[PDB]
């Protein structure tokens, strides 16, 4: 839908660095930028407010949220458990050859992007990795919570681009645990990643 292109565009842009925490969004700027109409912007903004990404303002506008430290830690608390469950559930597809091939391919692309120090392609291969994990588990409840898992504000505000070496290793451990098919070790590997992110953020303080 036209609404989706703004909804996912702002979330991907936050990760890519084209939108930032604290940014003021103007309805007409979003219409011109995404090439969609007012109703679709409004709807996308409503959905983004629903997900905790923006605060709606007067005159059809919005501000991308910045989180306090406590708010970040609270988000990571949920992301830890939900990423854990994403990996855990994906073990249901460990014998599905095409999905395994997709998962292995997504990992190769992460490794190549990390080496080339390319934030854009790394972010895109990251998204692909997560989506493959999602398709593998086929958990309808995770599908509906999926955006939380990505932590777009945390990514941006806490400069997760600078933690790419650690994150890649984490994603490799997730893949390896998922593909081995054992749910408990998969869950632990998914949760491990978020624990590392929390550790890095707290270490700066």
């Amino acid at each position: 839908s036209a609404s989706d292109t703004v909804f996912f565009g702002i979330m991907s842009g936050l990760e890519l660095g084209t939108f930032v925490p604290g940014q003021r969004l103007v309805e007409t700027d979003l219409v011109a930028h995404f090439g969609v109409g007012r109703n679709s912007v409004r709807e996308a903004l409503q959905r983004l407010a629903a997900e905790g990404i923006v605060d709606l303002q007067r005159h059809r506008g919005a501000v991308i949220r910045r989180l306090s430290l406590q708010e970040t830690l609270d988000v990571l608390d949920v992301a830890e458990r939900m990423t854990g469950l994403l990996a855990r559930a994906a073990t249901r597809g460990s014998g599905n050859q095409p999905q395994v091939q997709a998962l292995r391919a997504s990992v190769q692309a992460l490794v190549a992007a990390e080496k080339a120090q390319d934030g854009e392609t790394f972010s895109n291969a990251r998204r692909h990795f997560y989506r493959t994990l999602l398709e593998m588990g086929d958990n309808r409840e995770l599908r509906r919570l999926f955006p939380t898992i990505h932590m777009p504000i945390v990514h941006a505000q806490h400069r997760l681009a600078s933690l790419r070496q650690m994150r890649l290793d984490d994603y490799r451990r997730i893949a390896t645990a998922v593909l081995a098919g054992e749910p408990d070790a998969a869950e632990a590997a998914g949760a491990a990643h978020v624990k590392n992110v929390r550790g890095a953020i707290l270490d700066r303080q």
